[PDB]
């Protein structure tokens, strides 16, 4: 065959009868040893790297070239494994998440259908049923894994739209009244992208006023709904966010949901980040009201430390996916009751994320996550206290998760020079402190953003951060 | 109190190096054992979930991995010849190990400084291979469904200016055209885009499952007469069931003649660009407005790996990207999340780039040749047996065929072919798929496994001969 020819490297594939096993094992071990050396020594690389030409070669690259490429890829990539990386909802991966993706890629199954993923499709369906149980959604609840929270939000909104307008087969172009959804002004932009994609347009996402603590104002929500109907629009969904992207705040889920139900609006909870609190006895009360959601988005890739991507959309009634999403096609359900997951997802073919998810959940355990979450809050509160002791600094508001947004508002500077002050501080922290904070645009200004995810971030890192902030301000 | 395993994470200062090395090695040795011994497992497997409070033991995790592999489908078996799902290239497996380890995010340049630039440059080069021109480029997507979704979204946005106001105010229903043999992801995309599944108007296909240009013309005029608004034609380069290629040049010319967006779904057949001998089959694709292509299929890249390419990559900024302050880097690159359906995204470019380098264009040309050779062996085997019938001519390494025995009434043909398919798998350890096609059940051979040989094909027909009595 081709694998005996001189046009293929002897290690292009793994011979299923072991004829090239020694050569493969050697190549595999090269990469394993290299990557392990890079990860066990990750602190040697800064949180951010210090800075083609791309041509697809005719002949096979040498193993020396392949390994150099891997080396260059790692060295030029961001390093959230560095204890000083505290700026984004992007964590160092759990060991079993890395190993899970090795397993997933090796067996290379397809979530598209049962016969292409006999074990994984069943594992995923059962696992998400259990997880929906943790959210308190009831016994009809379930969902699918998606390649990212944006897709999860897209699918929920698609179901909300289909349920309200019966649009699976005729579409929505016939409507005289514009469909609109409501969300906090601090909600994620994937909502606007979803609305665009769904044929609603970006402007169909009506922003609801958030408080000083970046939580949705239920009073304004009700006002916006009335105003929308007054404008001849057709509201059909409300989105509450459980852990906003910038400040990590949690909307008042019960109040929002009650308003949604009063007006017959689909209640979607975007808990991409904050959804992890269900593993925390100490903190899951913060999610009170989420158990009544019509749909939930949750991203284990964030606070559950699962290697990207890992996200899901859960429905309180999983059958809604067959009634108001699934395209017309003959039934092909298996004898033990499972359905081809491709039929009820945005994606068709899909990578088996369930492997790394299930393996990581088992390795760490609920108690493990409860501990990690507590440490997150602990570090966040240390940042909060440090800011409060510095009058030239300002919190964005109360915190609800392990995220602290703050900025310098010094009186030796006029307000219009604050963005440059903070941008320079962020640059200084990274360059000389090897500490990475993000600098999002928030409330028309530039704010510093701390996301305390790295389990190897210590009190000393935070202290070092403030120590350098002090010098930049001349204390 | 609550316990974290010493190997839950990898200590960046090496304090748990020895323990994490041992755990990784155990999984590596287990996976390598299963793959180098994959022929020991049949193509398909033979025959409660609670999140634990406490950390699971290493023995438990390894046993779970063992159970997961043994319970999975096995395309690495030489007898797996039924789907567009191949055994992964070695560097694709290793690529995903690398990607998970560094755990970067394709959402923005800041979160994937190397990967974002590598992907953009790689897809420019690939767009060039399709002959799309100097402005061409695109993004990797998690699946060809998303690629088709994004392409059709852009087509819609360009024609109806719908990025901000949407399409609800329209009076004429927007419709697209595709072969009756085209992929169902078009219908799902149409549903998602607010067009509805019925917006995909099926165009008659020939006996060889290729879109008929004249019927395309007829359906378009008909749509306009029925007060509809055509805005896109989708040609398919490698249909899912039979693997046939639409006449891209003729379809594209008709599309451009009617001012319609021309999208080529080359999810499978796109791989032919790496074949000097066979890429002439995609003649006409170079004038497409957009192209879908899935390296996860015929380029052996572990799932997922797919892309959408645009002849003018700039159209993503004018008719897709949502309003936001621009954040362009000084070297010209843009945050990929802004111009994709997905935001956060797994770095598929790692396995794609490593696999492309390892196999090379020569390697893919060789693999593709072998596929055609095996396919032609199946076609010849069918032609020698009057009780079997070909679905039509083949264009790629895919052969769709079925038994139509005269000792059975036509209503029993489905059962005959279903029984044959089950017999082949159980007795011969040979997997063919059995899709619904033209109202019946057809056998489907997809000859992708580099370790599938003539003997496998011979054993298949011998098995077929026994079942038929011959
Ligand atoms: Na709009
Ligand atoms: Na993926």
């Amino acid at each position: 065959n081709a694998m005996d020819s001189r046009f293929l490297p002897a290690t292009a594939f793994i011979d299923p009868e072991g004829r090239n096993r020694n050569e493969v094992e050697r190549l595999v071990q090269q990469v394993v040893d290299l990557i392990l050396a890079k990860l066990t020594g990750a602190a040697e690389r800064p949180p951010m790297p210090e800075t083609g030409p791309i041509t697809i070669p005719e002949a096979a690259a040498t193993e020396a070239t392949l390994l150099q490429a891997i080396r260059d890829m790692v060295d030029g990539s961001m390093n959230p494994a560095n204890p000083g990386y505290i700026g984004h909802m992007d964590p160092m991966p759990a060991t079993m998440a890395i190993l899970g993706d090795l397993v997933a890629a090796a067996v290379n199954n397809n979530m598209l259908s049962l016969e292409m993923s006999p074990s994984f499709s069943r594992l995923e369906t059962l696992l998400l049923r259990a997880i929906a149980g943790l959210f308190g959604l009831g016994e009809q609840a379930g969902g699918v894994l998606t390649s990212g929270g944006s897709l999860a939000n897209l699918q929920a909104l698609a179901v909300a739209r289909n349920v309200a307008f019966d649009s699976v087969e005729p579409g929505i172009t016939g409507l005289a009244q514009r469909p609109v959804i409501f969300a906090s002004e601090a909600a994620h932009t994937s909502l606007q992208k979803a609305a665009m994609l769904l044929g609603l347009g970006t402007a169909a996402v009506i922003p609801v006023r958030a408080t000083a603590d970046s939580r949705m104002d239920p009073e304004d929500l009700r006002a916006r709904i009335d105003q929308a109907r007054g404008a001849g629009q057709h509201p059909f969904c409300v989105v509450a966010t459980a852990g906003t992207t910038t400040t990590g705040n949690i909307d008042p889920l019960a109040e929002i949901g009650a308003i949604a139900r009063e007006h017959g609006l689909w209640f979607h909870v975007d808990a991409a980040y904050g959804g992890a609190l269900v593993f925390s006895e100490r903190h899951r009360w913060r999610l009170a009201g989420i158990e009544q959601a019509d749909s939930i988005t949750f991203n284990p890739q964030k606070w559950l430390y699962v290697a990207k991507t890992c996200a899901m959309v859960l429905f309180r009634d999983a059958g809604v996916l067959e009634r108001a999403f699934r395209i017309p096609a003959p039934q092909m359900r298996a004898t033990d009751g499972f359905i081809n997951l491709g039929e009820i997802g945005v994606q068709g073919t899909r990578h088996a994320d369930v492997v790394k998810l299930w393996l990581t959940l088992q390795h760490i355990g609920q108690q493990g996550y409860a501990r990690l979450i507590d440490d997150g809050y602990r570090l966040a509160e240390r940042v909060v206290e440090g800011v409060r002791q510095r009058p030239f600094l300002r919190l964005a508001g109360e915190i609800d998760t392990n995220i602290v947004c703050f900025r310098g508002e010094p009186d030796w500077l006029p307000a219009e020079r604050w963005d440059d002050w903070n941008a320079a501080l962020q640059a200084l922290l990274l360059r000389e402190g090897k500490i990475f904070l993000s600098l999002p645009v928030y409330r028309g200004g530039r704010w510093l953003r701390a996301v305390l995810l790295n389990p190897y971030t210590t009190d000393a890192v935070i202290d070092a951060m403030f120590k350098q902030i002090d010098r930049f301000a001349g204390r």
